[PDB]
């Protein structure tokens, strides 16, 4: 019993975090095999983020200007180039601490574990999401940059975002391990404004499951609704539509505890509607959407 | 900027986390050095927790009967011994991982990270805090006993919480790593109500400290108060009576933002009776309670 933010257990991903300097830059990278992955703005002075051009600022960089240090130990860069807005720095040494790994560019309303670096070296785990603006609401530092977001099935980590940046607004900015960033971003110093942050329905949905398996119930009604109807109080309150394939991925919540899924989209609508009245639920006071419906079945099961 | 309920990197703890079953119960324990430390109650059978002599069933035990596996590797136990409510498994091999470690007993109000593990397998990590009814509340299932609370200073694991049981409320208990409980909870299958959850006040202030340095300032007040006053207020609101020794731990926070421990006092009592009104501060719809103010400064600090 009980629920938690919870982030997976982040050992895997620590033996992969080097310091990559170029210039006066210094920001993290990825270490996994004998490739280095890090943003591209590091080759970039303060003076050239304004309206970067990578291709001609990259001529200007050979191997050992890039500068990669794991723990205290120097790497020996012997190639380098870029793939969209990250850099892979071929190194001489395998990474001896490689996991098994995939790359995967995830969805919005997706969530994953950030191992937020400075200087190669780990401070701290915490669990976000894709928002569906394409934003994440991280906690980041000057210095994060290159640090990572992942998610780990068993003995794989599957690593899905790499952070380049924040917004005037303090929510960030990055890419998949290709480098291509998520929404419509660029690493350039100028004016990205994030659409609207709708709330992630299904996930709400997942964690009033959540809510029920761990006793806290009160906002159970004697009611039910329809997709359509839901949907209209969806839109009123800028959540995202609800379709048949997030009911369909509620399924086992909905088995576990014999909640119809529109039934507990009808308790949603009316908590929508009334809001909270000062009550809680797992201990938050608003509707909590950063958990998906995997990640309530996986913690509500203790996989490992 | 941003600011989340963020846990230290898990890995130095991940591999000290090894497996231990004693008869037909399975659990987890912490190998440091040649000692695996893991809860007395491993010894007992569902039929003998209502009322056990933990001295006469551990007669019944040899080195043998302690099944201690680290990964898919068995290691061999050559002493066992209790001291309080933990047994001290002693193996012929020393962790090859074992970090630099401390054994700490922390005081309620204090947080801490979880690695939450079953088989010796981690499963997840969130960061908690010892409440002051002396319980905590985390995210554990059967199996989770023997999973342990740290924190870490540069290369130092200091483990403060290793995990017994869940009361029927839903609340977890447990001990230091001596075996000691904290509060006056028991391991045994008998009533065990949890006394008052009252707030931590010291760490109120110092995430509304966070939420002006991460720009929410709407909170802020032309008021200030006096601490007897801001007692009066706390007193009736289940807060913890603040301290001048509070409003020292405050102050690096205090300089930082220019606000005075005493204005922010003022700003938590207008908030107290006031609520909320419909606003949300560092994205949560009440006070939180579980960052302490030296997690604020290191997490708006970026400390590795
Ligand atoms: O935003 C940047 C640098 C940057 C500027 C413009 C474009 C690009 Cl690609 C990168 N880095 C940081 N990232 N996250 C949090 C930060 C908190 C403070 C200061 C810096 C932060
Ligand atoms: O509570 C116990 C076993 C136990 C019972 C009585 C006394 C003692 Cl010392 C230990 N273990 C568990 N711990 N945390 C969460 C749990 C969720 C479900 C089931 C079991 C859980």
């Amino acid at each position: 019993s009980g629920f938690r933010k919870m982030a997976f257990p982040s050992g895997k991903v620590e033996g992969c975090m080097v310091q990559v300097t170029c210039g006066t830059t210094t920001l993290n990278g990825l270490w996994l095999d004998d490739v280095v992955y890090c943003p591209r703005h590091v080759i970039c002075t303060s003076e050239d983020m304004l309206n970067p051009n990578y291709e001609d600022l990259l001529i200007r960089k050979s191997n050992h200007n890039f500068l990669v240090q794991a723990g205290n130990v120097q790497l020996r860069v012997i190639g380098h180039s870029m793939q969209n807005c990250v850099l892979k720095l071929k190194v001489d040494t395998a990474n001896p601490k490689t996991p098994k790994y995939k790359f995967v560019r995830i969805q919005p309303g997706q969530t994953f574990s950030v191992l937020a670096c400075y200087n190669g070296s780990p401070s701290g785990v915490y669990q976000c999401a894709m928002r569906p603006n394409f934003t994440i609401k991280g906690s980041f530092l000057n210095g994060s940059c290159g640090s990572v977001g992942f998610n780990i099935d068993y003995d794989c980590v599957s690593f899905c975002y790499m952070h380049h940046m924040e917004l005037p607004t303090g929510v960030h900015a990055g890419t998949d391990l290709e480098g291509n960033f998520y929404g419509p971003f660029v690493d350039r110093q100028t004016a990205q404004a994030a659409g609207t942050d709708t709330t992630i329905t299904v996930n709400v949905l997942a964690w009033l499951y959540a809510a029920v398996i761990n006793g806290d119930r009160w906002f159970l009604n004697r009611f039910t609704t329809t997709l359509n109807d839901f949907n209209l109080v969806a839109m009123k309150y800028n959540y995202e539509p609800l379709t048949q394939d997030h009911v369909d991925i509620l399924g086992p919540l909905s088995a576990q505890t014999g909640i119809a899924v529109l039934d507990m989209c009808a308790s949603l609508k009316e908590l929508l509607q009334n809001g909270m009245n000062g009550r809680t639920i797992l201990g938050s006071a608003l509707l909590e959407d950063e958990f998906t419906p995997f990640d309530v079945v996986r913690q509500c099961s203790g996989v490992t």
